[PDB]
């Protein structure tokens, strides 16, 4: 029942509906947009990331240790699991979008390509979400997953009815939230993002809720999609209404991904995008 796309970054301005499609209209699932970022551009972002001139990027980053091998390392905070008052989450949002921006030295621009990307398929202007005190979302966050790790089965729906999306349920439409990510590096084997034709389910704490999901997830039977797109590739899929999972990453070289979420505004007039 799953349907992807697999489109060219050059020709996204021929898909101008396609977020209105996935959401609204349910047509399709998911897109698969290859080279919006160079292999190079990609390149040198990890490199600054590894070796430590990313910029301050290192000061944000979330070992989330407290976990098992089910999570991912991420640079900022993201919004899924945090306190209702997101002091520390927006505080990190500011250093994740200075340090983000200086890493991709215009070459291009993270946030102006997305959201050229974004405008592309929809027609309608791209923002990042601004707290009640005019604070700025972070627009994406760094996942980085090592061997041995992986992201453990979840649905995105179920992350706006949770405290920290307390402010940000309000700005947003009631439909599907969209899941977004552009790996930086790929693994030698595993890292894949596996999609199961299970639906959100509105009436049925992280570590709770990663417990909770693999629970009743084991129960039902499904069909599943696996899809390992390469570095400056964008994967843009309803992880909002579908069940999905990152398999665990195999070898030495690390996974590491820049992404988050979009979903449209409360009058359908604009698109948000945010992690
Ligand atoms: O690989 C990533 O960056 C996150 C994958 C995922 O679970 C999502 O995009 O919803
Ligand atoms: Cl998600
Ligand atoms: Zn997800």
């Amino acid at each position: 029942a799953l349907h992807f796309l697999d489109i060219n970054a050059t020709e996204v301005k021929k898909y101008p509906t396609a977020i209105q499609d996935i959401i609204i209209n349910r047509s399709f699932d998911g897109m698969i947009i290859r080279g919006v970022f160079p292999r190079d551009t990609m390149e040198q972002v990890a490199r600054c990331l590894e070796e430590g001139n990313d910029g301050g990027m290192k000061s944000i980053l979330n070992k989330n240790e407290e976990f098992g091998t089910k999570v991912a390392q991420i640079y900022g905070h993201a919004i899924v699991g945090q306190s209702p008052d997101l002091k520390d989450y927006f505080a990190s949002s500011a250093i994740f979008r200075q340090a983000c921006r200086t890493m991709f030295q215009g070459s291009p621009d993270f946030e102006e390509q997305v959201e050229s990307i974004f405008h592309s398929l929809s027609g309608l202007p791209v923002e990042i979400p601004t707290g009640p005190e005019g604070q700025t979302y972070t627009p994406a966050t760094i996942r980085l997953l090592l061997e041995g790790r992986e992201i453990a089965v979840h649905v995105g729906n179920d992350f706006l009815l949770m405290p920290a999306a307390n402010h940000l349920k309000t700005l947003l439409d009631l439909s599907d939230q969209l899941s977004y990510f552009i790996p930086l590096t790929v693994p030698e084997a595993g890292g894949e993002l596996v999609v199961y034709n299970l639906e959100w389910n509105p009436q049925e704490d992280l570590h709770k809720y990663i417990d909770e999901v693999e629970s009743k997830f084991k129960s039902n039977q499904s069909q599943s999609v696996a899809y390992a797109p390469g570095p400056g590739d964008m994967l843009l899929f309803n992880g909002g209404r579908y069940y999905h999972r990152v398999s665990e990453v195999i070898g030495n070289s690390p996974r590491r991904t820049i992404g988050g979420f979009l979903a449209f505004s409360k009058e359908r007039n604009k698109i948000y995008y945010w992690s």
